[PDB]
């Protein structure tokens, strides 16, 4: 099969993980979609002239047992880490999700993206310049998207494959 990138969307209810996974794969904005409801999704693209398929987990926090979120954080290659930019305590739940996708994965070095979401909005408490610092922190990018308008969408998924291949060429 062509190669598969396995790709998990984590981050705080209402951050837009669900409208961004669905702005990437069907290219339209969902704006009303279960808070409650975690889904895969499957999109086949070219990414610097590979073909691949995205396997895309659009998370959705608790699950009934914790080891299912061990299971798909071990799963997962690379994580989108999705803060609102007009949610402070959204951009502070980030360092519990990089955290824990370490702290599963057991490892120092694993793929993520840090993804400010909802940049169409003019209501910000989440400064660019603080969230590059937190990106900084973590050796990771970090994109600024818009769900609705689909501004950033391709580059937060398409950064994320880049840091896997960049992982698995070691
Ligand atoms: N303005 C704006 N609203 C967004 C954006 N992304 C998501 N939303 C809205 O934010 C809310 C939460 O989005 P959702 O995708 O359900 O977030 P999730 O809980 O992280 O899956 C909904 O009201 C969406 O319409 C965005 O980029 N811009
Ligand atoms: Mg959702």
């Amino acid at each position: 099969g062509m190669t598969e990138y396995k790709l998990v969307v984590v981050g705080a209810g209402g951050v837009g993980k669900s409208a961004l996974t669905i702005q990437l794969i069907q290219n339209h904005f969902v704006d009303e979609y279960d808070p409650t409801i975690e889904d895969s999704y499957r999109k086949q693209v070219v990414i610097d002239g590979e073909t691949c398929l995205l396997d895309i987990l659009d998370t959705a926090g608790q699950e009934e047992y914790s080891a299912m979120r061990d299971q798909y954080m071990r799963t997962g290659e690379g994580f989108l880490c999705v803060f609102a930019i007009n949610n402070t305590k959204s951009f502070e739940d980030i360092h519990h999700y990089r955290e824990q996708i370490k702290r599963v994965k057991d490892s120092e070095d694993v793929p993520m993206v840090l993804v400010g979401n909802k940049s169409d909005l003019p209501s910000r408490t989440v400064d660019t310049k603080q969230a590059q610092d937190l990106a900084r922190s973590y050796g990771i990018p970090f994109i600024e998207t818009s769900a609705k308008t689909r501004q950033g969408v391709d580059d937060a998924f398409y950064t994320l494959v880049r840091e896997i291949r960049k992982h698995k060429e070691k």
